[PDB]
């Protein structure tokens, strides 16, 4: 379960010299986007979903990605190869770079580091998990930077009340997504719902929104209001690392009787098909 | 004008030795918090209230700092002395640190970067700036974070659109402040006016209020629409580099014919006043 080796800038670099100068806007201003994805059987998964995304995220930080697309898939390779690993998790970052007044990028810094497959990736438990809402609204949600603020910041709260994530609730009115993950109701006629503005669009949540669809699912990208938590008999959170993870209960709504739901249920083994599907084509 | 260290964790660093592995959070996830400010004659201003401020902001985002702030004066001085500098910027940093899962924090870095003093410090231009509105509200508004995702990536519009700062509108609404400066207006009698929430409380802001109330002069900290722009005689930024900087326009909006006004240009001499008076007290 060693890794021997990030990658920055190009170059590989053994993990414990992977630096950099402090001067980088990352550290001084925040600035920054990244991805993260699996790898299995030696793959990145939906590999050129998640550079698509790096790349768009990327373009509205106004930053320039020193490699095309086909040189980064060759590091992010080259990578799994060095550290002699199948099955792994991989992050991403661009910086804002080394800035000459700490403030206007220059030139981004590319990082690629890379873990063991997250032990946690697809538990798929039965159990759902239990979260409060939160209300706000991410900034540029639609980019994945590197700002987990709030999220990082209210660890403490969930922690404290019982509960191991949240739920973004824009103004206490329009269910968002938690800080790493999207999130889907399941209504009583199986019609699945997510909300489809000021999100990330999780690739997660396109691959089970289109493994839904083919399914015969109705699936709607719309406004949710926080009311609607009432009428709905599933919920569920999309990420990298989840897969499809069901949630049990919601501040003091239990949703079934706390354990996954039947829809859901279909969606984690719909999602390991997608996955499959991917893998072949590999 | 060389600075030869800077201080990480307590140590005084080469400059070019000056790094941090990626695993910081502040790379990661753009957790931390910082503060800025300048000495003069060999002393950082205010410095107290500087220091309680970098406190605050620490404990918000539950953060410990590794040195109490007796001890932490101690590194600044002794900075500025290995430095050979009586005149200078300093940052100070605390980041998330380097976390095990990418995400919990376990232990802040600590930094202290010093920089000539900004040229352009305290310049006081009789011509006003030329700044755009722009609709946006900062998270966490109180807490002096590093995440300035929005100002930065604001940069190009700005500059495309002939200005040199903007001013956040809270939805449109209700002004507030820059990315980097308090703001506030001086009314045709005479009241100044400055938002009191939802903005980060700077120093600069609290000596020229201060110092405007020992003058004689009516101080309003309140809410203040977008309209009450069109009322206003005056207008200018306060922050620890500008220190009170005249604002000329605002979008479409000339204040005066473009010059410095009267009440700005006195508390331009106040602040001064202010400044000379905390270095008697050193
Ligand atoms: C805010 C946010 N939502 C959701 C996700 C899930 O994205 P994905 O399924 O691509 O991991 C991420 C990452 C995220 O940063
Ligand atoms: C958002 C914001 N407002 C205003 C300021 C000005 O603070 P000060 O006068 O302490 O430099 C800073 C710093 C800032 O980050």
């Amino acid at each position: 379960h060693m890794i021997k080796y990030y990658n920055i800038n190009g170059q590989q670099v053994p993990v414990e010299n992977a630096t950099l100068h402090v001067s980088d806007l990352s550290i001084l201003r925040g600035y920054g986007i990244f991805d993260y994805f699996l790898a299995r059987e030696g793959h990145p998964l939906f590999l050129d979903d998640y550079l698509n995304r790096f790349y768009r995220s990327a373009a509205e930080l106004y930053l320039e990605i020193p490699f095309d697309k086909a040189e980064l898939r060759r590091q992010i390779y080259a990578l799994l190869q060095a550290n002699e690993v199948r099955e792994a998790g991989i992050r991403l970052v661009l910086t804002g770079g080394y800035s000459p007044d700490g403030y206007t990028p220059v030139n981004p810094n590319l990082l690629i580091m890379m873990y063991d497959l997250p032990a946690s990736a697809w538990e798929f438990s039965a159990q759902g998990i239990k979260i409060i809402t939160h209300p706000f609204q991410r900034e540029l949600p639609e980019v994945k930077t590197i700002n987990y603020s709030t999220g990082i910041r209210m660890l403490k709260t969930i922690k404290e009340r019982g509960a191991t994530d949240l739920i973004y609730v824009d103004q206490g009115e329009w269910i968002r997504e938690s800080a790493r993950s999207n999130f889907f109701l399941v209504m009583p006629d199986n019609t699945i719902v997510t909300a489809d503005e000021k999100i990330l669009w999780g690739i997660t949540r396109r691959q089970v929104i289109d493994a839904a669809r083919e399914a015969g699912y109705a699936v709607e990208e719309r406004r949710i209001h926080i009311t609607e938590l009432d009428q709905a008999r599933e919920a569920f959170f999309t990420s990298t690392i989840k897969g499809v993870m069901a949630i049990g209960q919601i501040d003091d709504r239990v949703f079934g009787d706390g354990t996954i739901g039947k829809v859901t249920q279909e969606l984690q083994d719909l999602f390991v098909g997608k996955v499959k599907a991917y893998l072949e084509t590999c």
